[PDB]
């Protein structure tokens, strides 16, 4: 696991196909869910945890155990590894219902102001 750079992120995403439009939703997103870090974890009131980039959880998109196998096909712990992609594919087929209302800083953030994203 490592922490990206905004400009760093930008070009990740791009590669992963995400949307020159979305990206400053995307970033500004991703500051406030993980910091732009891959190995951040969250514990939920109800028990179960978060992981990766996107802070997915291990009962709704990815699973916990030694293996994948939940809603999105992908493991909590590869979400940690040093490429965002096994986060990144899994949050555009959580994009494909809740483009950003799956995440709770764009709804608390991100409504205010967004980064730049034009020197990337």
């Amino acid at each position: 696991g490592k922490t990206f750079t905004r400009c760093g992120l930008v070009h990740e995403l791009r590669k992963h196909g995400f949307e020159e439009n979305l990206m400053r939703n995307w970033v500004c997103l991703v500051e406030h869910e993980s910091s732009r870090d891959t190995s951040k974890t969250n514990t939920n009131r109800n028990g179960s945890k978060d992981y990766g980039l996107f802070q997915i959880n291990d009962r709704y998109w990815c699973s916990k155990g030694a293996s994948p196998g939940k809603d999105c096909n992908v493991k909590c712990s590869d979400l940690l590894t040093d490429d965002i992609t096994k986060a990144a594919k899994c949050a555009k087929k959580i994009y494909k219902r809740h483009r950003f209302d799956a995440w709770y800083g764009w709804k608390n953030h991100c409504q205010g102001s967004l980064p730049d994203i034009s020197s990337c």
